[PDB]
């Protein structure tokens, strides 16, 4: 094979992100085996030496010429940097004089956190190395590639960033789903604006058979990876859901961390004044053991102790608390009375193990063909994909036939709910977070106050003009029961202060505080890379900002809302908004599993505020205010107290984790 | 070095269908350059033995040996012939001694006919060729791929078939979109059954640059061939519409004909015993003309006349009209007092010419890539996926980026319209066409007996025993408004006859009279190509049949629904249901465009009994009588008269060729 192939791409030249290792290292390999000229850029200076020199000494074995300049190398390449970005880009044209193909391959794993536990820097990080990166590139080759004529820019996704029309929730890796969903949802969404010279597809391979996957040298494999953070996730999420049991029924926080800090389940199982929920915790732990770990005989390790604090502050569950209202954060892991050794593991092994299996199987068993197919089985499709000529705006699967069954697909908005259920709405409180929206925030917060009689609206702007602007557009009796908070610092310390200062809210609505820009590719005025950073910023990372506090909220559901596109725009807007809803989708399919997990049990579904066909956007008047109207009706449908889950087991699956167009 | 590809097919042996010409030609020359061996399938020996010289002489000249052995044909293979299939496989086996690859390419245009207007022989001619033919194919030659380890099944399906959970209306294509529809719809649904060891995928590429679309001798190219088919279908529709019209303010049927008969745009134009709907239409057709051609002088051809009549007698139109009632159908095309003469056309090649300059310039700016992709780009495409062993389940896209912009997707059901709408169903008549699901037929005649006040439901049934099972589980009140109609004949004749007794329904629901087969690759019992044409019938052609007569009905509402599955199955059942659904809303979509265009504007909309997920399907009696109960519920949504495409663009849309699972 390897020898045979020497026309495929003769003279192509090639740029390839993470090129030193797994898929990357064997398309690097593979182009120039089929007589393309390859920059491999990475982080790491020595893998990539390496790797190019294997693939010259092969290409000596076939009897290229030229052999040295065929392959060159640029090392320190940080994808999550635009200045080393531009380096590569500027390193390929030097050495070839163009670039035909441009294979965005470079990847993280991200924070592998629950979203209530996940980092805004790790999060950050993720959508930077993983999708803006790959904005950063085609923004400076895509102008390249259309003067000269043609070029193909290929996206490295993940099966866990969903398919077109059906998004997947991936538990654990919110950041990470998003980021592999864009990278789709780019394609999807802007190969229109890349064509007529530029093909723009990705690929979707699930998991990949090589060293990263099995574990090479000391390193655990990612399925024994995965099953370490299982556990902890469930230890986590049992202390957490038992210290919240116990504060419902009135037990004082400080009652309940004073006992778990003790942390010792044989005392804590059988000590009278225990609570019941840290007595049952206690039990339970204790039968968990193999005579070798911890975990049976400590509730927690000092990093799941502040992961627990964490959580509890972030509820505001310390408000009234004297100690822990002012204790500082950066002691968060220091308040347990004794910690497990340090000479044994807290973990046990064979559940590790049991716990990796069970991820392994779970994939081997929805493969067609039977088996995960290998780095150089997806390198070889890519390659071959990369030589096709008609294709573009499509992901390509090359996964083993990965098939995860799942009906989390985009709905169109045509029903409604009980006044009985709405009716649970009066005296309540309900969050409104947004600026730019107003006919729909001005309908929704009269929806709330008007129609389901709550108490209260608090809505939180960016400006106080964002305030007045909906305030305007209610009646005055109804504008009575709406309260302002302007952000001064972040969204996270704005809601903070609202529960502070007015409770705990039933419903919370999320949207943009900024309209999407109308420009993407033009030579005119393009949308720079830093432009589309703000984009992934205002639309993305700030759902997960209000989603990492309003998850941890008692009897509160959260309701995300992608953007919409002003009447009669023709711009990209469109295409923007459209990337947008999916690549949110992501986020709010895996959310809603993360949150059945946790004690809060907070529901989150999505509403979109664009179409999918640009003509079937509203074009008149009427058409606008029955949108604006539509969109309430999905607020409150997705917002209001939900049915029994016990009551349908079709039903209760429907209101987690939907995304419903108006 | 230049062009040495063979690392990609060397030694694997492909069977293409229709392999002498287009696509496939340039697979089979393409597959012999990567070193691979062909055999060569269509009908005429003089066809395939130019491209088998082709062929052999670029071998020869790129330096291949033992090259006569590595090309093969067979002619006389049609994909109307299954018995010359056969043939094609056992002439593989013989000359290579395995299969690697079959491409399943061969197929035909079909009938190029309106649903209303297409004969039943027709439509079967087209499902036979394109989609049964490579059922059969896949049913010889996987057990010989599975015993040998290996193998890939590629089925050459359009972008005309839609792609997963997005259905296209083909209009005046229904029988080809539902064909490449399920070419599709088995990859999606039957890959799980083919793995591991088959890969199985499709292509669907839209139009081909090549000698079938640009035309050659003195054959219209494909565009110039539908622009004129618009040209006929407009003046039948606009002839149809005028009489219904006329019809409807009380003039008799007899009347309109004797008037249509005269034939003279001129003299009907002016005259005053003419009818107002027949003075404008001939007003309208004798602005229409060019000074050569007699479109603007004569309203019909004999052939136009003739799908005229079709459609009155097909409505019922002629029960009272004493000539017409017993006029025998083989006179449909003798009754005009004078016709178009030969030696003229009848319609202007300039607007012929217009019609298909703005379908093409409809496709070309659809193109991401902005070219329609040559046969040659289509192939090469083929040929590369076909290298790639990691996919399978999965439609390639090689259309040159084709994106045409609809929201039929399919869409899970939670919402209800006002008792007011379901009220309108008062004292109407409602048809019921079903055998097997006793429970979901009882439980929707109960709905609009009890629940919408329908004063007769004629239910139509293969027996008498299918009707006394759905009357034994009504209340004996509800089970007066129920009425027996036991098929003797056909479908067509049950429909003719249940109209000339009980009168005009308001609402017909057509459901598949038999049940899946539990069957489909098993080595033990498979399904055989005959059982699967069977499932083809019951469940594809069944609707058809039902819809060309319903879509006849003013004031009708049309509901298909798509296969269940027993609770507790674990067969490829829900395989074949799954196949069904996708295949079905192909259907659906066009139907629901075609009626659009006919004076009768019936919707069309399609109800699924199988979900997507299996672990979704109901589990217990609680389940079975929610879903039972669900279905009745989306029958009345779909089934009584929707409000007003004035009232809202929107939900007018929703509403016409909706899938809607429950």
């Amino acid at each position: 094979f390897s020898e045979n192939i020497t026309g495929l791409h003769l003279g192509k030249v090639a740029l390839i992100t993470g090129g030193s290792a797994g898929i990357g290292g064997q398309v690097a390999r593979l182009l120039a085996l089929a007589g393309g000229k390859v920059m491999m850029v990475a982080r790491r200076e020595s893998e990539l030496a390496v790797a190019r020199a294997r693939i010259v000494s092969e290409l000596e074995d076939i009897g290229f010429a030229g052999v040295e300049r065929r392959v060159q190398t640029l090392a320190n390449v940080d994808v999550s940097n635009f200045e080393s970005l531009k380096g590569a880009v500027d390193a390929t044209l030097k050495a070839f004089g163009r670039i035909d193909y441009l294979i965005n391959n470079a990847g993280v794993a991200g924070a592998e956190d629950m979203v209530v536990d996940m980092g805004v820097d790790a999060w950050d990080y993720t959508l930077d190395a993983n999708l803006v990166s790959n904005y950063f590139l085609m923004h400076h080759v895509a102008p390249l590639m259309k003067a000269q004529g043609s070029g193909y820019i290929l996206n490295v996704s993940s099966y866990f960033g969903g398919e077109k029309y059906l998004a997947v929730a991936y538990p654990n890796r919110a950041d990470y789903a998003v980021s592999k969903a864009g990278q789709r949802a780019m394609v999807e969404s802007m190969a229109r604006y890349l064509g007529p010279e530029v093909q723009f597809n990705a690929i979707a391979p699930g998991p990949v058979d090589g060293d990263r996957l099995s574990g090479t040298g000391g390193k655990p494999g990612l399925f024994e990876r995965r099953g370490k953070l299982i556990l902890e996730n469930k230890r986590l999420n049992a202390v957490h859901a038992a210290a919240i049991k116990a504060i419902r029924r009135g037990v004082r926080v400080e009652a309940v961390l004073a006992r778990l800090a003790r942390n010792d389940t044989v005392k804590m199982s059988h000590d009278t004044n225990n609570p019941r929920e840290l007595r049952e915790l206690a039990l339970a732990c204790a039968r968990e053991g193999d005579g070798t770990c911890t975990w049976d005989q400590y509730l927690l390790t000092p990093q799941i102790a502040a992961a627990l604090v964490s959580r509890l502050r972030q509820a505001g569950l310390f408000l009234d608390a004297p100690e822990w209202s002012e204790r500082p954060v950066t002691e968060d892991g220091d308040w347990l009375l004794r910690v497990p050794p340090e000479d044994a593991p807290f973990l046990p092994a064979d559940k590790i193990a049991a716990e990796a299996k069970k991820v392994g199987g779970g994939v081997l068993s929805k493969l067609y063909l039977g088996k995960m197919p290998t780095e150089h089985d997806v390198a070889q499709a890519t390659v071959f994909f990369l030589a096709d000529r008609a294709v573009s705006g499509e992901t390509f699967m090359p996964s083993g036939g990965l098939s995860v069954e799942r009906s989390t697909t985009e709905r169109e908005l045509f029903g409604s709910p009980k006044q009985e259920r709405l009716d649970q709405m009066r005296g309540k409180t309900v969050w409104i977070i947004g600026e730019h929206l107003v006919d729909y925030l001005a309908e929704t917060a009269r929806a709330f106050i008007e129609d389901c009689h709550a108490a209260n609206v608090v809505l939180i702007t960016r400006t106080a003009e964002g305030f007045d602007a909906v305030e305007a557009q209610l009646d005055e009796d109804v504008a009575q029961s709406l309260t302002s908070l302007v952000v001064s610092s972040d969204i996270e310390a704005a809601m903070d202060e609202a529960l502070s200062q007015w409770g705990r809210p039933t419903t919370i609505l999320s949207t943009p505080f900024t309209a999407l820009p109308g420009k993407l590719f033009e030579a005119q005025d393009p949308l720079t890379p830093d432009e589309f950073r703000e984009v992934v910023a205002d639309n993305l990372t700030h759902h997960f900002r209000v989603s990492r506090r309003a998850s941890l909220y008692d009897d509160c559901q959260l309701v995300l809302t992608s953007p919409d596109v002003a009447m009669g725009d023709k711009s990209p807007a469109f295409a923007l908004a459209n990337f947008i809803k999916t690549t949110l989708h992501a986020f709010t399919a895996t959310l809603a599993v993360e949150n059945e997990r946790l004690v809060h049990d907070v529901p989150v579904n999505q509403i979109n505020l664009t179409r999918r066909v640009q003509s079937e956007e509203p074009r008149d008047l009427d058409e606008h205010l029955e949108e604006v109207r539509r969109f309430a009706r999905a607020v409150l449908l997705v917002g209001a107290p939900l049915p029994d889950a016990e009551d349908s087991r079709y039903r209760a699956r429907i209101y987690r984790g939907m995304s419903m167009t108006v």
